[PDB]
């Protein structure tokens, strides 16, 4: 409750199924949630215009990712449109929600990946979109940014995602990276379009657990780093809540996300989609 009073609606299975199918209540509930957007006057930095894809979608100062190398004392050099996002049970820095890199921020994005020891990147797109919403920041094979060599070792093609196994090298340091390029984000967020997002969430949870204790932040991004990014993260947190508590609180999860980054889950269609995905997961989990 740091920036606004958080709200909550603890859903048991029956109510979850019904809530996902009540668009009138879903919109009433959604549009009561504060957006917690950042006033652009909060950042007064020469050259900042080049670092943001959208003037009104900025990182909340308290949770913004600060680029510590090569000049932590220079505001421009230390800037990236990215925020640390708490995970399930308030665990700090489980994710980093960021905008899709632009031509002027590709090198900054890789500086963040390296600084944060990021083991997984989740990129959310549709086939119809191709890559008109995000600049191709990874190489065809190899590219070097600020002493860090990025090498695409393997490309795994699945029905709803392309998984790239990437190596990051700098001096005597070598690190692995898994880049999940999800291609099944739907135009119409109907319940029949929920299974591929659920599969992606479950695949990423498994990959995250396999990193072992205190997994470094997982980078999630769409274009603005709030809408689809918000859906993916809220879904991942609620899957854990369902397994552990036997309930889902999408409303509280959304409020928690908005406290970390203004605008997380941007549309009511996206909000309803999280409910469709969670309703489906509850049905699948009921069989084990
Ligand atoms: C407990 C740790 N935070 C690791 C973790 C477990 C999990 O089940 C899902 C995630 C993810 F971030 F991907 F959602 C992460």
């Amino acid at each position: 409750n740091l920036y606004f009073q958080s709200m909550s609606r603890v859903l048991q299975a029956e109510e979850l199924h019904e809530k996902a199918l009540d668009p009138f209540l879903l919109q009433a509930e959604f549009f009561e949630i504060p957006m917690n957007f950042v006033d652009p006057k909060e950042y007064d930095i020469p050259g900042l215009v080049r670092k943001n894809r959208y003037k009104t979608i900025l990182p909340n100062p308290h949770s913004r990712v600060c680029l510590t190398s090569p000049d932590p004392d220079d505001p421009l050099s230390s800037y990236i449109n990215a925020n640390y996002i708490r995970g399930y049970g308030g665990e700090e820095k489980v994710y980093i929600a960021t905008q899709g890199p632009i031509v002027s921020t590709v090198a900054d994005f890789w500086r963040m990946v390296w600084q944060e020891h990021t083991p997984i990147i989740v990129m959310i797109t549709n086939i119809e979109e191709m890559n008109e919403k995000c600049t191709e920041y990874w190489p065809e094979e190899q590219v070097a940014y600020d002493g860090v060599e990025i090498t695409v070792q393997k490309v795994i093609h699945t029905e709803d995602y392309r998984l790239r196994l990437i190596s990051l090298k700098s001096g005597t340091e070598e690190r692995g990276l898994k880049h999940y390029w999800f291609t099944s984000w739907p135009d119409q967020k109907t319940p029949d379009r929920a299974p591929p997002l659920l599969h992606l969430v479950r695949e990423v949870e498994e990959a995250a657990q396999q990193e072992g204790p205190h997994c470094a932040p997982i980078i999630v991004h769409c274009s603005a780093g709030i809408g689809r990014t918000g859906c993916f993260i809220a879904t991942s947190i609620c899957c854990q809540q369902l397994r552990q508590e036997g309930v889902v609180d999408i409303l509280k999860t959304t409020c928690q996300l908005r406290q970390d980054r203004g605008g997380m889950i941007q549309t009511c269609e996206q909000y309803q989609f999280v409910h469709h995905v969670m309703s489906l997961y509850e049905k699948q989990l009921s069989h084990q």
